[PDB]
């Protein structure tokens, strides 16, 4: 199904891809084996559908907190770096991709949002998010915006739904509690009811998109936006003058963006697995590897020490990481993409004044919490009655559609 011989290599379409396959030149420059790098639409979706009947790319590139999930379900090989290799890398970075004692990823690189903004709109941006219904009016008078971003992925709203108490899964002693989501606390309802007041009072657009809020921004038309690092070379050819600085406070509390380690992870049907070793060691995870794939799109801060010393005096990446220690590193548990899709409706449905807040978060954390038990039960009875008929009929019933 797969192709031996060659790699077949996945990534977002907002990621560093003709950099990336540029590194793939130089590897079949060097080995004659060829790479094809492709950014399939919802890539993340799409990778467990095909990976699961034994198809997909050789390497599939995404944030590490899809990947508990992905090898949960078998669709990852356990990578093999040497202890050498190992010690290149910050230790925090193999941790994100360590599942159930496992390296599962190679990491690549730390990202977080932080606040951009034009600074000839706006010299002296808001520290707080209060503040920005009265600019909102104040630059309106002037046929501009105050703020726009992608309200349609609920990774962008979360650092506000985050600031005054929102959680996933509460995380203690080293363990995350699944049973313990925080999508509907009074901080997380406190938050999203910001963020539709700014809706309702006209200071932001339920429809506003990924591809609207960039192009706005880099026309200069809105003040300020709310993106990660890969954001930054097309504002840096659009040469509109910005900052790239620390989120908004709400209620007098830090926004706690979730940050994510972008890493690669190789295909447990793949017949290339040594190919993409020798790729991802010796080719990508290199300092000329990074800045290929860098210059194309910002990678952040980079999980390589040499590269990340490089890159490390760039006050857009100090900005970036203030944000991030600001907020946490995601889980990269299976109960993940179960929490994503619940917060994601509820964003959507309070935007659009669909449901209340109250309601569309009250259904998240529902469904959240059932699918995540959903998922903790299947592991226990494959557990209890191994890979069998039986345990895959209780699987069945258990996750029907
Ligand atoms: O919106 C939910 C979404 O958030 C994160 O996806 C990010 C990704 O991490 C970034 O690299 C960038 O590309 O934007 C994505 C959001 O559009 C989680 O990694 C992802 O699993 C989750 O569904």
């Amino acid at each position: 199904k797969i192709e031996e011989g060659k790699l077949v290599i996945w990534i977002n379409g907002d990621k560093g891809y003709n950099g990336l396959a540029e590194v793939g030149k130089k590897f079949e420059k060097d080995t004659g084996i060829k790479v094809t790098v492709e950014h399939p639409d919802k890539l993340e979706e799409k990778f467990p559908q095909v990976a699961a009947t034994g198809d997909g790319p050789d390497i599939i590139f995404w944030a590490h907190d899809r990947f508990g999930g992905y090898a949960q379900s078998g669709l990852l090989a356990e990578i093999t770096p040497a202890a050498a290799f190992q010690d290149k890398l910050y230790p925090f970075t193999w941790d994100a991709v360590r599942y159930n004692g496992k390296l599962i990823a190679y990491p690549i690189a730390v990202e977080a949002l932080s606040l951009i903004y034009n600074k000839d709109l706006l010299p002296n941006p808001p520290k707080t998010w209060e503040e920005i219904p009265a600019l909102d009016k104040e630059l309106k008078a002037k046929g501009k915006s105050a703020l726009m971003f992608n309200l349609q992925e609920p990774y962008f709203t979360w650092p506000l739904i985050a600031a005054d108490g929102g959680y996933a899964f509460k995380y203690e002693n080293g363990k995350y509690d699944i049973k313990d989501v925080g999508v509907d606390n009074a901080g997380a309802k406190a938050g999203l009811t910001f963020l539709v007041d700014l809706i309702k009072n006209k200071h932001m657009n339920a429809d506003t998109d990924y591809s609207i809020a960039e192009a706005a921004f880099n026309k200069g038309e809105t003040a300020m936006t709310i993106n990660g690092p890969w954001a930054w070379s097309n504002i840096d050819t659009s040469k509109v003058n910005y900052g790239v600085t620390v989120l908004p406070t709400f209620k007098g509390q830090p926004s706690k963006p979730f940050v994510g380690v972008l890493s690669a992870g190789i295909n447990a049907a793949s017949p290339n697995k040594e190919l993409a070793k020798e790729f991802l060691e010796n080719y990508l995870l290199t300092d000329e590897g990074l800045e290929a794939v860098n210059k194309d799109k910002p990678l952040g801060a980079v999980a390589l020490k040499s590269y990340e010393e490089e890159l490390a005096k760039d006050p857009r990446i100090a900005a970036t990481m203030e944000n991030a220690q600001k907020g946490e590193i995601m889980p990269n548990i299976p109960q993940m993409s179960a929490f994503w899709y619940a917060v994601r409706t509820a964003v959507i449905n309070a935007a659009s004044g669909r449901q209340t807040v109250d309601a569309a978060l009250a259904a998240a954390q529902t469904n959240a919490a059932a699918d995540a038990l959903k998922i903790t039960v299947s592991e226990m009875i494959r557990d209890l009655f191994g890979d069998s008929d039986k345990s895959r009929k209780l699987l069945e019933s258990i996750n029907m559609a």
